[PDB]
């Protein structure tokens, strides 16, 4: 009824708009046709290789909580619409692990499984991110912020060795399936960061390690009307989002006093910053690691200063901005970036990517 | 016509809400007859002493953008609704400094002047702060946020001797006058804080300054529908409004790579995070140097801290907490306070202070 007549819709707005950035404005009348026919005969339609690629790039330029934006055009689309069991949707998960890696160089990946057609999935990715650690909860064991899933893996059979940094399975729902699958991955694939310090020595102490990539598994690709529930993506990591969050947050792996202690200044008074003097060795110690080891990484002023150059770029190109001031700017030094100097539109453009319900909540 | 009944609106939610809150509920219907009565016979109401007092109590509660709103009851009102000449108005001003200084143990004060009658203003002060510093613009001398207001001093008269630290006139404009007037503040009344760090003595070298009382008074104070545009109103300093803000952003003085040269560390990669460590230890210095002065100022991690049982106590008194989180959450080190995690409702509730429109520009 009306699923029908939205999907229409957002299909009209999309290749006009498509083919009008490709250059390709006299071919979007017979393209509509076809859709319309398919649209009628099936009740869906499918993109081509060309369609997707572009309506993931464009979901990545329109998404207004990332700071990373200017590599829009850069994305690696990996189209694997042509899965059907579990063991392809694991071979294709390892495969966009080990290609977005790349030894360290990562590229910004994305990785297209078949869309929904009558309002349910093919196939359901439970990972919040494909490469993450388990939180248990006597006292706090992992990272508190994947308690919800460790708990469900537990549920299916899976077992982690309770250390701060155990490496949470892949699981996934097919189509047919009441409950999903859990694939265990293998360390070779899975490239980690020890945390040291460039001037003080004492920062091994802390054991202190992350991830090298990553990659978002959650969200919704919306292209056209077309729902793509499966389409994990990544990009490389912002120094803050390791150093300032998910190893110095109280509610997740809360270093800072630790941090504060190796470092040697005291955590007695609120006035001698000692807070912000952790976040700030942590932050630099973050960055300096993955430099080392070889695995990208960026800062967060020259990220803000890349996101500038890319606010010029839009407006070059006579496209609107949309932003969303309260992610883009960084946890740490927010008003030495132009972010935080400047206003930002959040509105939300279609292609984009979107949150869905946890099926484990 | 509709300004008659705008008034007489805000002014019967005003009186029932603030006699609620004083334990005076019976006393209500009274005073509004007595209002009505003033409304018809002149065009306005004239407020008790206890009116005004906890209107303006109540509307600094209600600030969204203030993060040191618990101690909003604690609030000296001073009644000067008796002002007639410029003098009066001069030496008001004079005392509001004076007393709001307390000889360093700086007492969070207003001063209320009379208010508008029919939309004309009695007293229109022009300054933004009562103790500013003036800007000038060859090259760049002085506070660059303080350009039009010091050109508008010296359209009138006034003359500075072009340092970085010139001390602006106060600027007022009176009922009946065309042009505003100026006076001189004396060096006596207002004190001033020299920046040093607690570990490095090569600190004093960048020759960093600023006044003590941050003391608002370009903003209008509406307290039911009577719009008091001249109401000075002073709290003490959070250091990171100096620290992190006025002596480091780009479009004021402009101090990080000065003070990441006298701190011994290099400003050749951003991957370094000087800009960080710069504004850790200018931030340390300006929370060190008005400690030793015994001029009165919050970390913001304590303010924060204090906000928070701000947010408790309003929940217990049964009111609906309203904030605006972009300018809640401290410049510095912003996750590592309650106020990052969470959301506030932007809502405007009246009595309040707005922003009203700049004479000068
Ligand atoms: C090239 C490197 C990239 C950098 C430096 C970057 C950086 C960021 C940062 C700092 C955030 C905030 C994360 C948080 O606070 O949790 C973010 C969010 C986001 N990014 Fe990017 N990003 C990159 C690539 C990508 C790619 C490849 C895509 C899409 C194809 C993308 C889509 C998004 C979306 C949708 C969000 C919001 C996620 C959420 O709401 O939880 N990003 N990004
Ligand atoms: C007791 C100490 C106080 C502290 C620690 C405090 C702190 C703050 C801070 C950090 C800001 C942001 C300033 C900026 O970024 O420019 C602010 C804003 C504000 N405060 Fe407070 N404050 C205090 C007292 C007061 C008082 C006494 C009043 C009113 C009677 C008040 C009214 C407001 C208002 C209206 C704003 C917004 C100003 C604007 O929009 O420019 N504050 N305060
Ligand atoms: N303490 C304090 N905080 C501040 C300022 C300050 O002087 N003091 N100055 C501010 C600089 N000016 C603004 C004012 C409003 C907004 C703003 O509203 N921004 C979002 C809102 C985004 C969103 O809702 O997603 C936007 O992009 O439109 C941004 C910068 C920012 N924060
Ligand atoms: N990079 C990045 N930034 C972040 C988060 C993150 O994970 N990553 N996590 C956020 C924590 N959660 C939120 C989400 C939305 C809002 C929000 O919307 N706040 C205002 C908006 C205020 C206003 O408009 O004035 C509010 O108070 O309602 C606040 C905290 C904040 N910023
Ligand atoms: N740079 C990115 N693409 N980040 C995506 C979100 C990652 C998340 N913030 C984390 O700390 O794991
Ligand atoms: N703590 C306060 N009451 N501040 C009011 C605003 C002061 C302004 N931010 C300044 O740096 O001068």
């Amino acid at each position: 009824g009306s699923h029908m007549e939205i999907l229409w819709n957002e299909a009209k707005a999309f290749i006009a708009e498509c083919y009008q950035e490709l250059g390709k404005e006299e071919e979007v009348k017979d393209r509509l046709d076809s859709i319309k026919s398919e649209i009628d005969r099936t009740g869906s339609y499918v993109h081509t290789k060309e369609e997707l690629e572009h309506g993931a790039k464009m979901a990545w330029r329109n998404s207004n909580r990332c700071i990373g934006r200017l590599f829009w055009n850069s994305l690696n689309v990996i189209d694997r619409r042509d899965v059907r069991t579990k063991e392809d949707v694991r071979d294709a998960l390892f495969h966009h692990i080990e290609t977005a890696t790349n030894n360290g160089k990562i590229r910004p990946s994305i990785t297209i499984f078949p869309p929904e057609e009558k309002g349910e999935k093919q196939v359901e990715i439970w990972n919040h991110q494909l490469i993450r650690y388990a939180g248990y909860e006597g006292e706090r064991i992992g990272d508190p912020a994947s308690r919800s899933l460790t708990a469900a893996c537990e549920q299916l059979g899976w077992r982690g060795e309770r250390t701060d940094f155990d490496l949470l399975p892949l699981i996934f729902r097919m189509r047919g399936d009441e409950q999903p699958v859990w694939y265990e991955l293998p360390r070779s694939l899975v490239i980690e960061v020890p945390i040291t310090h460039p001037d003080i020595e004492a920062f091994s102490d802390l054991e202190l390690k992350w991830y090298g990539v990553p990659i978002i598994s959650d969200m919704k690709l919306e292209v056209g009307g077309i729902h793509y529930n499966a389409a994990p993506f990544n990009g490389w990591y912002m120094g803050t989002e390791i150093g300032a969050r998910n190893l110095a947050d109280e509610k997740r792996y809360d270093k800072l006093k630790k941090v504060a202690s190796v470092i040697g200044i005291s955590t007695n008074y609120n006035t001698d910053l000692w807070k912000d003097q952790a976040l700030v060795e942590l932050n630099k110690a973050v960055l300096y690691s993955y430099k080392k080891q070889g695995v990208s990484i960026v800062d967060h002023h020259t990220a803000a200063s890349q996101f500038k150059r890319f606010e010029e770029q839009e407006e070059e190109a006579g496209r609107k901005l949309t932003g969303d001031w309260t992610w883009l700017i960084p946890p740490i030094s927010p008003a030495a970036t132009h972010i935080f100097h400047r206003s930002y539109d959040n509105s939300i453009v279609k292609p984009n990517y979107f949150y869905q319900d946890k099926p484990y909540e």
